[PDB]
């Protein structure tokens, strides 16, 4: 899918995540 830095750190950080990002168009979270 589309991966846009902003949305997947938002989307990481609302389900308790602390931070996300993309990977080679992958969403990442991190914590």
């Amino acid at each position: 899918a589309a991966c846009y830095s902003s949305d997947c750190r938002v989307k990481c950080v609302a389900m308790g995540f602390s931070s996300g990002k993309c990977i080679n168009s992958k969403c990442k979270c991190y914590k």
